[PDB]
């Protein structure tokens, strides 16, 4: 019984809430994709204009 | 006569009344089957849920 309780507490502390972790994974994936898209846009938008006006 | 009485007492203390013991045996068999079923249900789905969450 004590081993059962100890393992339950250890899971409470150290184990991973796969629901929360998968949600975080998807959020991080979308954040990285948005960052890459923004970087791709802002690589050309604020530089190629200088060449264009000439 | 004394031996008859002592044998009756010894049977009371030691021998088993097959009704109670067979009832207990059937109850324990049912408990074992129920525990096996609950373990089988509690073995696959609780851990397989996270794989579908992936």
């Amino acid at each position: 019984n004590i081993q059962e309780n100890v393992e339950a507490s250890k899971s409470r502390i150290k184990d991973t809430d796969f629901a929360k972790e998968t949600t975080q994974l998807t959020k991080s994936q979308i954040l990285q994709q948005a960052g890459t898209s923004i970087l791709a846009q802002a690589k050309q938008l604020p530089n190629s204009a200088i060449s264009l006006l000439q």
